[PDB]
DNA sequence: CCGAAAAGGTCATGCG
DNA sequence: CGCATGACCTTTTCGG
């Protein structure tokens, strides 16, 4: 696989890393939602593309781990923006 | 021009 | 049934 988290294939860069929709959109939510997750083991479960629902924390953990921008969720007055923002005047 | 990039939108799906 | 996951879509811009 190309997914810097859980393997799975990818396409292109995510939240500044090359994830999947898997974990694309997993990361969206949490960051929107602002959610909190708790580990049930001990922070280390296995996270791969048959097992990277099994446990969110861990998964938002590599998500991190693997520096996936949290900044990069659009919010606010960007919120419901889609698309590549402007760069050039 | 045009399509590569990548952010949000959409539900069908399914397991809980 | 109720909510979470993710394959696929539409939206914006800009780089080749
Ligand atoms: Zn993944
Ligand atoms: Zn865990």
């Amino acid at each position: 696989g190309r997914c810097a988290v859980c393997g799975d294939n990818a396409s292109c860069q995510h939240y500044g890393v090359r994830t999947c929709e898997g974990c694309k959109g997993f990361f969206k939510r949490t960051v929107q939602k602002s959610a909190k997750y708790i580990c049930l083991a001990n922070k280390d479960c296995p996270v791969d593309k048959r097992r990277r629902n099994r446990c969110q924390f861990c998964r938002f953990q590599k998500c991190l781990a693997v520096g996936m921008v949290k900044e990069v969720v659009r919010t606010d007055s960007l919120k419901g923006r889609r698309g590549r923002l402007p760069s050039k005047p």
